[PDB]
């Protein structure tokens, strides 16, 4: 079926539930064993959020190589990113490592780092210029640039030094600041200019190294985001846009990292975002 009329077609019948536990019932089961070798226990955030095998980014280090993050590559869309948990305070030096190695030009953070009274991520950029972030585990320096602070989110830009070799590469980082601490947001409007931002940076671009996204877990609000920048791109390549089918794009996703898209309610702004974002771009 099209997308906006299947849309109301699931409101008027209130089978959000119904659709979504298909989903989870459908999606890929890979291995996730290097994740969950006992010397790699202080470097998940959540027991039951794991990369698989397949599809996790190696950290370029012969002592432990392991990171919590997935590379998901969308052959037709032409789109690849990195999806990843929010940093713990053992792995913050990991993180900055694998936006070094793999050449990525943004950050995208939809999280805060406090929510609901609890720290969800660790504090893992300078937060004023004069006051630099060094680690020494990874041997890189992080400076602020500058930071320009809008109602919905804040743009920053950052200096990635890598010590070993004096070189230095700018960093955009792209933080959505109002998702709300429960549900999610009423509309679309605000993360559908988010997204455009984002794009109008180059940080999605081929000349670039993936993208790197993540919120605490990275699979609920990441999800979100991937999957709408993904099928809006679709249906700007494809003869016949009404063709894109939001469920079947989410399970190609899924075999690169479980769990994408959390509730329900997720599931539903993901269509509302792709409805609202096809009239504006053209
Ligand atoms: C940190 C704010 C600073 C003013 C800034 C730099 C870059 C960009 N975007 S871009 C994609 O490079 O055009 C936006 C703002």
């Amino acid at each position: 079926m099209e997308m906006e009329k299947e849309f109301e077609q699931i409101d008027k019948s209130g089978s959000w539930a119904a659709i979504y536990q298909d989903i989870r019932h459908e999606a890929s089961d890979f291995p996730s064993r290097v994740a969950k070798l006992p010397k790699n226990k202080n470097r998940n955030r959540y027991r039951d959020v794991s990369p698989f095998d397949h599809s996790r980014i190696k950290l370029h280090q012969e002592d432990n190589d392991y990171i919590n993050a997935s590379l998901i590559k969308m052959e037709e869309a032409q789109r690849s990113y990195i999806l990843t948990q929010g940093p713990l305070p053992n792995t913050v030096g990991h993180f900055w490592e694998m936006v070094w190695e793999q050449k990525s030009r943004g950050v995208v953070m939809l999280n805060r780092v406090m929510e609901k009274g609890s720290l969800k991520c660790a504090q893992y950029w300078p937060q004023k210029e004069e006051k630099e972030m060094i680690f020494e585990d990874t041997n890189l320096k992080l400076t602020l640039i500058s930071e320009d602070i809008k109602s919905y989110y804040t743009v920053r830009q950052l200096e990635l030094e890598n010590l070993t070799t004096q070189e230095t590469r700018e960093i955009l980082h792209f933080h959505y600041t109002t998702w709300p601490d429960f549900g999610v947001p009423e509309s679309p409007a605000s993360f559908l200019n988010f997204l455009f931002k984002v794009r109008e940076s180059g940080s999605l671009s081929p000349e670039h190294g993936p993208v790197v996204v993540h919120c605490s877990a990275g699979i609920g609000r990441s999800g979100t985001f991937c999957l709408a920048d993904t099928c809006l791109l679709l249906m700007d390549k494809r003869k016949d846009p009404s063709s894109v089918d939001i469920k079947k794009v989410l399970l190609e996703m899924r075999k690169f990292r479980m769990g994408l898209i959390q509730t329900a309610d997720q599931l539903r702004f993901s269509y509302l975002a792709v409805i609202e974002g096809a009239k504006f771009i053209m």
